[PDB]
């Protein structure tokens, strides 16, 4: 899964697509305890003509994790990962 | 195809995604020759938390459709068809 969060044995992480567009349009925001990823591909042309698609990728941090050990990660085939291991860590 | 722009033998027809959101959210828009359905799905849970699927669905009307005969059309399945047929028409 290249889209989803999961709280591992001990170590949260997460995959997100950010495959047709680019740090300047990903917004990777936190507030407090909240992961919100505005993620936006902009000029998305498919099936009709132009679209777009803006994210608020707002999902919460586990209250055993801490959001400072949590660190975000663009992979070249745009895989955005955010991952910080728990606070047990 | 339920997200396909095709103009027929003689009349241009559309299909789009709406199948999570609402009017409200779902902003058809216009600009002249053009048809940018907005579309937006906010407080989307998925895989991780929550996220939003705003769109700018801007795809023009072929030289021979008169975008006055252009009709959107939302069914409770949540498909947008935008159709109007050609100028010939």
């Amino acid at each position: 899964g290249l889209s989803e969060m999961r709280l591992e044995k001990d170590r949260f992480s997460v995959n997100l697509d950010v495959k047709h567009f680019s740090p300047e349009e990903l917004k990777v925001k936190v507030l407090g305890d909240v992961i919100e990823v505005h993620g936006k591909h902009e000029e998305r042309q498919d099936e009709h003509g132009f679209i777009s698609r803006e994210f608020h990728r707002k999902y919460r941090i586990p209250a055993d994790v801490d959001p400072l050990t949590i660190t975000s990660s663009l992979s070249s085939d745009g895989v955005l990962t955010v991952d910080g291991p728990r606070k047990q860590v």
